[PDB]
């Protein structure tokens, strides 16, 4: 009922009082995809497959509306079913996929670019890739012409990097075993 | 090369010639996180845990810079290590996590809202949750006061839904076994 002084962040206890246990109706839900719009799928496919080691697991074309969907994931290309319906059902039940939306023609348009969400207006910030070694990964990214937002040892938090994809989306490069030393 | 008629997107063959096999240096890379900025973590935690059945697996507070990070995932809460360093290392090596960024004070600012990327300027579009039954999941979402962008049987592609979270970010609700029927 009383006005309170500026809280600050939530306490661990406040955050937890806002959390409910998983209802049994949600028990088989999984976080399947993140969708990003890409100007030029040729550049995006080369980046995500060659630079980041992802596999293209499904491509969907919509001839009438004139757009394509590309699903990228860290999956063994030998696990991709060969039959069309089984393939789509396997691809779209993989956890942690990246869905790239290509609105046909944007690749031919000098002015068009997508917004990465890290300048006004902000919202989405980044995807993040966990790697065994941020320094070796980033050395290879440098050699392959990758643009950096943050080199691993530049700024406050060392051993953490941000690169950008061909559309300028930020990608965090993190070692899960080194994040405790920043927290 | 000669000037071409308007883009028909890539052929399956063109898309494949833009893909490289995974370099051995990337072999342990995994798509770990998607980061979204949230105005009010009380509302976002309630939505992602109670409505969507995700588990809060890690909370990080930065008292001096004045922001919190919340990591949400489809994980069994009994798998969360209890000790701080082992917990962070386990949380930040989970596939398919959602990272919510709370810039302290945004919850106390009448005017402030984040941009969902689905109006100018566009980029990020959505996350997507794979569910065993889109219609039962959506019936429950309706009963829980969830705002819809697309009801499963509205629009051209039926059996697919979009809801929005408390910040207005779009969330696709999909059955992997029904997506082949939309191609
Ligand atoms: C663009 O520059 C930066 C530099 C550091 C960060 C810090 C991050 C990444 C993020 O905020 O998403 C950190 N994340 C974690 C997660 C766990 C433990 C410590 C950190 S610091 C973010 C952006
Ligand atoms: C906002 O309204 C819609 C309605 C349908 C769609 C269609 C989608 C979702 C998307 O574009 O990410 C489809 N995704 C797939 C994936 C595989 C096969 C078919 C489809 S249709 C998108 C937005
Ligand atoms: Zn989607
Ligand atoms: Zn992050």
């Amino acid at each position: 009922a009383e006005p309170q002084p500026p809280s600050g962040g939530l306490t661990d206890e406040a955050a937890l009082s806002c959390c409910s246990d998983a209802d049994p109706s949600t028990k088989d839900f999984l976080l399947q995809q993140t969708m990003l719009r890409v100007k030029d799928p040729k550049k995006s496919l080369d980046f995500y497959t060659r630079v980041l080691g992802m596999t293209l697991i499904q491509k969907c074309d919509f001839p009438i509306m004139k757009f394509s969907l590309y699903f990228l994931a860290y999956e063994d290309k030998n696990d991709i079913p060969k039959e069309k319906d089984e393939k789509i059902a396997w691809a779209l039940s993989r956890k942690a996929t990246l869905e790239l939306t290509h609105n046909w023609g944007t690749e031919d348009d000098e002015t068009q670019s997508y917004h990465n969400g890290n300048s006004d207006p902000r919202g989405f910030g980044h995807i993040g890739i966990a790697v065994p070694d941020v320094y070796s990964a980033c050395k290879r990214f440098e050699e392959l012409g990758v643009k950096f937002v943050k080199k691993p040892d530049d700024g406050k938090m060392k051993g953490l990097a941000f690169i950008q994809d061909p559309d300028g989306y930020w990608i965090e490069i993190l070692n899960p075993n080194k994040m405790a030393t920043l927290m």
